[PDB]
């Protein structure tokens, strides 16, 4: 094994690789949402840029897991980044709903990884997840939920004026 | 009695203690409104922060009465701060209506205290209320009334777009 | 349940509400100590301001729990804020002793909440308590203990000169 | 009568003259206390300067009454400024006790004047007293009371070390 490796279970190393892939998958889904809202027949540029920013955030999350893997003496193993579930995202409300579910999926994987780290008695990995991922995840989920509440209030999906107003005053 | 005490009636001392409690009660009601508008299923953050600010204002009012009591040689006596009348506040219009009534309740108590001070021939207490409370109270009541008129104009409670617009352009 | 809610046990939600109340209770006790030391027949203004600052600190702790509750999709439920155990606080030593016991009471509640969070496998709540409460609590307890040792050294409660010196050189 | 005179009762004009004299009397008493604490066999220079400052404050109060009298069309009438009640002031505690009683005497005269103004339906004179005198009077009485409490705590009159400490840390 690696000269630096200490208290790092094989199961955790593997789960970190899977988590890295999931972050990349989330990044790619957000990239797709960006492209959709940038379409001339959708044209909600502030919404598009919100999703573009989130795409970059998730890529940063993945890169941080790569650095982590090496810090612990694990080995980064990459798999295909699957294309997003949809090619088009309907409207701001549908996209935000998809984003909420994606964020809860990523959150569940983080929590599962934390449970594994706990079971394997790895406090460094626990600390890493708590300090670098779990709170940002809760914050993002709350932001998206807040947005969804406001989009519903604004009459989405039917109310195009409401959709315009959201893009101009919320993002 | 206190070495500093001069022209300070026992009834006024007691009424100052009751007034202090009422300010704390008002603070707590506003805290509740803050928490409500911060909910993910309510999500009107500018409205929430308006009420949070008012919560702090009312706490400051209470602290000023504590300092006053001691300046006159009276003794601060605290009672329980009762929880607010409601656990949830409906919407921006219902909350503002509740805030207006709360402010008029606090105003009536200030005016009653001023009448007591007048009856007991206490010009210092009269001056204190006039200079530190009565005008801020009138200003706050006018602001909230103005808000209510605008919320009605915007179609509250039914018009969610109107509610969004208020949060984005009035607070 | 709330659209944002994930891995948040009902027992933890309820315990957060109780913790919030306890912080408000601690705030109110410190407010009482402030008013006491501000009395013309007590007149230890640096001591009074120490307790006033702590009163504001505890209110901030409570507000942070409100924000937390909403972030997790729980619902803030308020109860009466009970008046402090005493109406007068004796002297600097008695007040500091009461403050130490209050701080240990608040600390025990935080630790109990952390244990509940651990049992319910909620690392986000664990992190929150560790990062935002538990160390400040230990620091405050140590500061107050240090003060008590010094007040005893200075001959409290009997030595009024010692009490004056503390107010002028320690706070 | 004066071309400017309006709603200014002869009794109020006379009472303003008496009030002016009392302020000058208070100034002179404080001047005496200054000189006493500046003595080589007393030598508490911070205490001396406190009383010197108060002497100037009271002279300013008197001058403001002169300006007031003329503003209303009354006529300033001066009488002898009586020498202070004592030629020597014992110690810091005795002097502060004398200062407290002097301040309460001045306060009573202000309150009596306010009552006269009220009876004669003179709101300008009421406002003047409330805005320029009554609160400063309450503040000064509280400060002196606080000092007395601390001087007693420090073991005055017997405890010379306590007296030294007060001069060095309270004024
Ligand atoms: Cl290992
Ligand atoms: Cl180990
Ligand atoms: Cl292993
Ligand atoms: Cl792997
Ligand atoms: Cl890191
Ligand atoms: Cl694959
Ligand atoms: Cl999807
Ligand atoms: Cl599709
Ligand atoms: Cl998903
Ligand atoms: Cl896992
Ligand atoms: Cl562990
Ligand atoms: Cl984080
Ligand atoms: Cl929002
Ligand atoms: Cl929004
Ligand atoms: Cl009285
Ligand atoms: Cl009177
Ligand atoms: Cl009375
Ligand atoms: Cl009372
Ligand atoms: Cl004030
Ligand atoms: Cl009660
Ligand atoms: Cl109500
Ligand atoms: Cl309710
Ligand atoms: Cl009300
Ligand atoms: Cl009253
Ligand atoms: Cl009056
Ligand atoms: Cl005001
Ligand atoms: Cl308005
Ligand atoms: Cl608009
Ligand atoms: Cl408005
Ligand atoms: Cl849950
Ligand atoms: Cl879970
Ligand atoms: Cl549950
Ligand atoms: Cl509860
Ligand atoms: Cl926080
Ligand atoms: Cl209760
Ligand atoms: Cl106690
Ligand atoms: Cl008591
Ligand atoms: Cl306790
Ligand atoms: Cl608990
Ligand atoms: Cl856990
Ligand atoms: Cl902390
Ligand atoms: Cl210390
Ligand atoms: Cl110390
Ligand atoms: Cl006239
Ligand atoms: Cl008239
Ligand atoms: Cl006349
Ligand atoms: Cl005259
Ligand atoms: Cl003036
Ligand atoms: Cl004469
Ligand atoms: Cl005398
Ligand atoms: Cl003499
Ligand atoms: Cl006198
Ligand atoms: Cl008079
Ligand atoms: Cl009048
Ligand atoms: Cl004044
Ligand atoms: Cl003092
Ligand atoms: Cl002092
Ligand atoms: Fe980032
Ligand atoms: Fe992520
Ligand atoms: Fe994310
Ligand atoms: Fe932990
Ligand atoms: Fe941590
Ligand atoms: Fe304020
Ligand atoms: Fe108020
Ligand atoms: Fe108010
Ligand atoms: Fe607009
Ligand atoms: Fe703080
Ligand atoms: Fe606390
Ligand atoms: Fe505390
Ligand atoms: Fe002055
Ligand atoms: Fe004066
Ligand atoms: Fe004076
Ligand atoms: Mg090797
Ligand atoms: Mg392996
Ligand atoms: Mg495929
Ligand atoms: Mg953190
Ligand atoms: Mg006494
Ligand atoms: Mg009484
Ligand atoms: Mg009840
Ligand atoms: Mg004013
Ligand atoms: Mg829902
Ligand atoms: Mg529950
Ligand atoms: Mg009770
Ligand atoms: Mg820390
Ligand atoms: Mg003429
Ligand atoms: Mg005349
Ligand atoms: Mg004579
Ligand atoms: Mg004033």
């Amino acid at each position: 094994v690696s000269q630096v490796r200490q208290n790092y279970h094989s199961d955790c190393e593997a789960a970190v690789n899977r988590m890295l892939n999931l972050e990349l998958y989330a990044s790619y889904t957000y990239s797709s949402m960006y492209a959709f809202f940038d379409r001339d027949d959708v044209a909600l540029h502030n919404v598009a840029e919100f999703f573009k920013e989130h795409s970059h955030e998730e890529r940063e999350h993945a890169e941080k897991f790569m650095k982590y893997q090496n810090k612990r003496g694990g080995r980064v193993v990459l798999q295909d980044i699957k294309k997003p579930e949809r090619d088009e995202w309907g409207n701001t409300l549908e996209a935000m709903q998809a984003a909420l579910q994606l964020e809860k999926t990523v959150n569940q994987a983080l929590l599962d990884l934390h449970k594994l780290a706990t079971d394997k008695v790895d406090p460094h990995l626990c600390d890493f997840l708590e300090s670098e991922y779990l709170e940002e995840q809760v914050k993002d989920i709350k932001r998206i939920g807040d947005f969804i509440t406001n989009l519903k209030r604004l009459g989405l999906p039917e109310n195009g004026m409401g959709e315009y107003l959201f893009d101009k005053h919320s993002v």
